[PDB]
């Protein structure tokens, strides 16, 4: 992936925008 993303996707795991977090990307 790039793990830089896959927190990412780990954010949007939780929902992303929608997650509560910002965005690791």
């Amino acid at each position: 992936e790039e793990e830089a993303v896959r927190l990412y996707i780990q954010w949007l795991k939780d929902g992303g925008p929608s997650s509560g977090r910002p965005p690791p990307s």
